[PDB]
Parts: C-alpha cells; sequence; structure tokens
DNA sequence: GACCGGAAGGAAGTG
DNA sequence: CACTTCCTTCCGGTC
C-alpha cells in the first residue's frame, strides 16, 4: 500500500476528521493530529518508529511526481487534487 | 533500451556540449550534475520511463557503491566519482 | 517548531 | 539481472 493510498482511505471516512480531514472542495486537506495520522502509517507498515518527521518526507517525494503539493503557510495541510490522484493512478 | 546507466552518464560526460546539465570537475573521474531533473529526463527518454526523476536516478547511482563503479563525492551536491577499474569490469560479459 | 530536500539503503516489482 | 519504484531513516539547513 502507497501512502496517498492510506490518506485517501482517512480522509474518506468522517470519523477520522479527529485525526485527518479535508478542507475545500479542491483535494486541500489537514492533519488536525499528525501524530495520530504518523502512528497509524506506521501500525499499517508494521513500522513502529513512524512519525510525522518521516511521514512528511514521503509527502515530500510526492512533490516532483506531481502527486500533491504544500498548501504553503497552513500547518500540517497539503493538496492532493483530481489532477494529482490522476498521475498516483497511472 | 539495453543501455546501461553509467554508460549513459559516460556518453554525456565524453560530449561537453551537455556542461549544462552534467560536466566532469576534477582530473580523477570526478563528476557534477550541473542540471539533476535534466539528466533524470533524459535517461528516462533513453530508456522510455517517462516517470524517471534524481530521486530514482540517484538510487540507481547507489547500487553502483557495491559494485566499485562509481562512488559518492562525499559532501558535494550532486557529485560522484567513476572508477576505472569499476568501469573496466562493468564491460565484461 | 514546521518545512525542505540530499543522501543512504531496505525491499518488492519489472522486463 | 539492472534497474525501477517507494519508501524509511537520518540530518543539516532555512524560516
Ligand atoms: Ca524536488
Ligand atoms: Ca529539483
Ligand atoms: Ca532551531
Ligand atoms: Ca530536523
Ligand atoms: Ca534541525
Amino acid at each position: 500500500i502507497q501512502l496517498w493510498q492510506f490518506l485517501l482511505e482517512l480522509l474518506s471516512d468522517s470519523a477520522n476528521a479527529s485525526c485527518i480531514t479535508w478542507e475545500g472542495t479542491n483535494g486541500e486537506f489537514k492533519m488536525t493530529d499528525p501524530d495520530e495520522v504518523a502512528r497509524r502509517w506506521g501500525e499499517r507498515k508494521s513500522k513502529p518508529n513512524m512519525n510525522y518527521d518521516k511521514l512528511s518526507r514521503a509527502l515530500r517525494y510526492y512533490y516532483d511526481k506531481n502527486i500533491m503539493t504544500k498548501v504553503h503557510g497552513k500547518r500540517y495541510a497539503y493538496k492532493f487534487d483530481a489532477h494529482g490522484i490522476a498521475q498516483a493512478l497511472q
């Protein structure tokens, strides 16, 4: 499983809004609890030392592939739009 | 296709018309990629692999360390050093 | 503190 | 095989 798949899995269920949520309609999302997202991403890949420094590095590798971009100035905010998902499913 | 990354890099490096994206630096086999995204693109172009980027190219170069084909120029951005002895073995069947 | 991106190397897939 | 792909881990730097 890719990180971008797992994040869309969390974002699709409103019950995870406590740790991660959509914000707008254009694919912008925010991690309301980054440490909780990281902890769950770690539990998924059997990576119990996973944290936000490491998970965000994984997100940063998506910039060059046009898969997502940073919401400049918004704490824990990135953009995963329809262009982005199209690139992820190639 | 068929071609290997170390050959493709030697091809570019031999022609100093490519100096804008990759050139020799020392006299001892050291080279720097002045435009790493451009080197990745052409490598992608060559191998019909259109999602190629420095992250994936540099990972390929990192596999050459244990093959004695090249080494990292430590503390110098996008800089590597070819080994004439390693190139020679890479050349053999 | 976020955020950035270089560099190392593990691990699985490809063709 | 010889990469390709996608990270995980670490870290020095900017802001
Ligand atoms: Ca980049
Ligand atoms: Ca770049
Ligand atoms: Ca500080
Ligand atoms: Ca740090
Ligand atoms: Ca620091």
